[PDB]
C-alpha cells in the first residue's frame, strides 16, 4: 500500500415509506451518494454500471444528471425504465442492456457508479463476479472519478490498491443504530 | 398418500425483447398461468399472495381481473406499482405491504396465487425448505378459496403437494420445460383444474 | 323512507378543558360502541374504513376483536401502529394504508365502523368526501352490520334509507352535558 | 426597510411527512443550526407530532418540544422512541407564549399556525408572527423561521431590527419557489 485513505462516515436511517410503515431501505444512501457526485467537479454523465432495477440510476438522474444504466438482464432493465418513467426522470436516462466490461470500452461519462454482484474478509477479486479489479478496470477507460457500493468487510488494502500507487481513496462507511453496514468507496474528484 | 394426480405440460421458450436480445424470462409462464385462471370458472379476483415486483400481477390484471397484491416488503410493493402504472392496468389492481399469513383471513377473493420464497437437495420439502412454511401458507388460503396455484421448483414433494388437496382430493401438476428439461412446476387446485 | 327507526341515548362523560382524544369520536363513546359492537351475533372482526391514528381501531380491539383497520394517509397508519403498541393491542390489528372504496369489496369481516370524512341540514351524499351513500353500499358488500358515526344535524330520511324499504335502523343519540353532540347509526345485527 | 438581508437557495426531494415542514428540509434546517457556533439545545415551538423535532434531535441536539395540544405531544412521544431519540428531547404540553420567558435555549424554531398575494405574519399567523418573535428573542437570537412562499420580506427583515441581518433560503421543489426559511443571528450564512 502506498497512498492516502481518507475515512468517513455517513447515517442511514428508518423512513416513513408510501405503505405506512417505518422502514430502512436502500434509497437513504443512494440519495447521498447522488447528491455527492452531482456537486463534484465536472460531474453531469454517469454511468451506472449494474443498475439492477434502477435504485442508484434514479437517484443520479433526479439531481439533473444524466446516466448510462447498464444490466445484463432484459427484465432488470424493463424494470429500471419504468420505474424511471413514473419519476418523470426518463428522458435523463439511456438503458443499455448487455455486458458492462464488453460495453465499458466504447463509453464517454464523468463518473462511473459500481455496485456489482457481491467469509471473514471480504476478496474483491474472488469473491465478486465479475472479478472485482477487472469491473474497475474498465470502468478506468472511461474515467477516473469512480465510486464502489462494497460489503463492511471489504479489504480495505485491495480497495485503496484501485487508486494506484499513490492514489488517493476515501472510505465512507455507512452506519445503521451505530452498527457498520456497507462501505462507499470514492476516487478521483469525487473525494471531498 | 390418497385422490386424484393429474399431469399435464407447458413449453418455454426464448422470447425476443425489446432490447433486441432472444431470452428466457418468467412472462410466459406468467401469462400462461393468467390465461388458464381467468378462463376457470367464475374466477374474477385473485390473491397474489408474494406479489414481488409484480411479474405475475401484470399478467392477471392484463387478462381483466382484478388483483390483490401482496408483499411484505414495501420496496417491492413500490417496484410492482410502478410496473404497472406504465401498463395501464393500475386500477386492476389493489396492493397491500404486509405479511400474507396475517392478511389472508380478512380477504374475499375467488383465486389465490402462491409463488413464496423457495438447501440444494434431491427432494424439495415444502414444510422445512420454504419461510414460511408451505403448508401454513396453503391453509391459510384455504380461508379464501379452494381455487389455489402454487409454482414450486423442479424437485418438489409430489405426495407433499398432492396432500394439499386432502384425503380423496384433486390435484393437477402442471410441468414446466424449457428445451425438454423440467425447470419447474405449477400445482393447480379447485376449479383450475384441466376439463 | 317506509321501515323501522329506532331512538336511543348515550350520555357522554364530561371532559374538563384541555383535555383532547385522537379522534372525532370521544373515547367514551368509542368504548361504547366498541362494548355494543362485541357483544352482538357472531361479530368478532370489525373493519374501521378511516382509522386516522387508531382511536376507535384501540377500542374495538380492546374488547378482544380483531380489526382491519384502513387509512389512505401513510402518516396517519404510522402513527396508529404506534398507538396500537402503546395500549397492548398490536397483535388484534392489520393496517392497510389505501382506499376504503377500493379496498371494500376485497374484504371480509362481520361489521364495518364508519366514520368518514365531514349548515342546518347535513346531507351524507353532498356534505362527505367521499359520497356517504357510496361508503355505505361499499361496506354493504362486505357485511349488513355497520355502524354509522354522524353529525347530530344528519338528515334521518337520508339515513333510515341506507337501511333499504322496509328495512330497519338505530339513531343512537350521543349528549354531552344533556345537549346533543352527535349520533351513531346502527343497521343490521347491531341494533338493539 | 433597512440593514442586510443575505439570499440563499435549498432544493428539496401519496408520499407524506410528519410535518408541514418537508424531511428533507427540516434534515437541512437541522444540519446547518448543529453546525452553527455554540447550538447545542433548540426549542421546536409549535412541535406537533414532532417532524421537526426528531431531525434536530438525529444530529445530537437536544430538544424542548412544545405544543399546546396534548395529542400532539402523546403521538410525539411514540415517534421518537420509534426513531431511537427519545432521550435528546423533553416534551411540553404548553402554550409557547406562556413557556418561552422560562427557557434556556441556544436556537429557536420556529413554524406556527395559519389562522392573499402578501403574508401577513401579524394577521395571519395565529398567534401573532411578531408576538412569538418577540417571546423566542428572550430566549436567544438564534432563530429560525419557517415561511409560506409569498412572505413579506419588509416584515421579516424588520424582525432583525434597524440594521439587522437576515437570511432568507428559498426551498424550491423541481425549480419552483415552495416555502421559506428566515435565519436570524449567529445561525446566517
Ligand atoms: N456483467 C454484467 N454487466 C452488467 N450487469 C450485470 C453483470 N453481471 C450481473 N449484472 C447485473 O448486476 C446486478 C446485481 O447483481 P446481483 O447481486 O446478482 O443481483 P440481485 O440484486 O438480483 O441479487 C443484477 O441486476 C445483474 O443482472
Ligand atoms: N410473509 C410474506 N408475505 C408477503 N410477502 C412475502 C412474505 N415473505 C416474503 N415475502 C416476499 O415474497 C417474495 C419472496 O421472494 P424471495 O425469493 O424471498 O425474494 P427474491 O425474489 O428477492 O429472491 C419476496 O418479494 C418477499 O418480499
Ligand atoms: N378514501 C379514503 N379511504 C380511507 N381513508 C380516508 C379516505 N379519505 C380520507 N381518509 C382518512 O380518513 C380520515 C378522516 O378524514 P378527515 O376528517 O379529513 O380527517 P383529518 O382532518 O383528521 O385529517 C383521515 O385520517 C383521512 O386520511
Ligand atoms: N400557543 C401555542 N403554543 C404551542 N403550540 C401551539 C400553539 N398553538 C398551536 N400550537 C400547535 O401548533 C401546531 C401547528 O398548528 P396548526 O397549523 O393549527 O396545526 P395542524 O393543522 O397540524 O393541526 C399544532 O400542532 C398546534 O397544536
Amino acid at each position: 500500500p502506498l497512498g492516502s485513505r481518507l475515512f468517513s462516515r455517513f447515517d442511514d436511517g428508518i423512513k416513513l415509506d408510501r405503505e405506512g410503515w417505518f422502514s430502512v431501505t436502500p434509497e437513504k444512501i443512494a440519495e447521498h451518494i447522488a447528491g455527492r457526485v452531482s456537486q463534484s467537479f465536472k460531474c453531469d454523465v454517469v454511468v451506472d454500471a449494474f443498475c439492477g432495477v434502477g435504485g442508484n440510476t434514479i437517484q443520479f438522474a433526479l439531481t439533473g444528471m444524466r446516466v448510462i444504466a447498464i444490466d445484463i438482464d432484459p427484465v432488470k432493465i424493463a424494470l429500471a425504465r419504468n420505474n424511471a418513467e413514473v419519476y418523470g426522470i426518463a428522458d435523463k436516462i439511456e438503458f443499455i442492456c448487455g455486458d458492462f466490461l464488453l460495453l465499458a470500452s466504447f463509453l464517454k461519462a464523468d463518473v462511473v457508479f459500481l455496485s456489482p454482484p457481491w467469509a471473514e474478509t471480504f476478496d474483491i477479486r474472488t469473491m465478486m463476479s465479475p472479478d472485482g479489479f477487472e469491473i474497475f478496470r474498465l470502468s478506468k477507460k472511461i474515467t477516473n472519478n469512480i465510486v464502489y457500493f462494497l460489503p463492511r468487510n471489504a479489504d480495505i488494502d485491495q480497495v485503496a490498491s484501485l487508486a494506484g500507487p499513490g492514489g488517493q481513496v476515501e472510505i465512507e462507511q455507512n452506519f445503521l443504530n451505530n452498527k457498520l453496514k456497507t462501505i462507499t468507496a470514492y476516487f478521483g474528484d469525487l473525494i471531498r
